[PDB]
């Protein structure tokens, strides 16, 4: 019979939360689209060799969600796909990623630990 005097009908979990919370973003999923930069640590990788000249640090390309392609001083973004190429002195790394690609959903939220809060 209803065992435990129902058997959680109301809300179980994702699947059942979809009638009202649903998982869908904005009905465009968001997935990486290169996983092997996920971790900034990997991201590293991809400056294998980074100039001295090239326009911005590695590090923080890798931190804004850009992975590094070999193309110069052209870097793209490992999760929406936003590549960007002719960079000049003072545009921040990320800061010309959003202008040109707002809709990433690193540049927003950050994602990763940083709670702080
Ligand atoms: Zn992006």
């Amino acid at each position: 019979r209803d065992h435990f005097a129902l058997d959680r009908p109301s809300e179980t979990h994702a699947d059942y939360l979809l009638r009202t919370g649903q998982v869908v973003d904005i009905s465009d999923t968001i997935y990486p689209r290169n996983p092997a930069m996920y971790s900034e640590e990997a991201r590293l990788k991809s400056f294998q060799n980074w100039p001295d000249y090239a326009h911005l640090t590695p590090r923080e390309l890798a931190s804004a969600g850009l992975y590094y392609t070999g193309i110069g001083d052209q870097v793209q973004c490992f999760a929406c796909g936003g590549k960007l190429k002719n960079w000049e002195p003072g545009d921040r790394a990320w800061s010309e990623h959003r202008r040109h690609f707002p809709n990433c959903f690193f540049v927003l939220g950050r994602n990763l630990n940083i709670r702080s809060e």
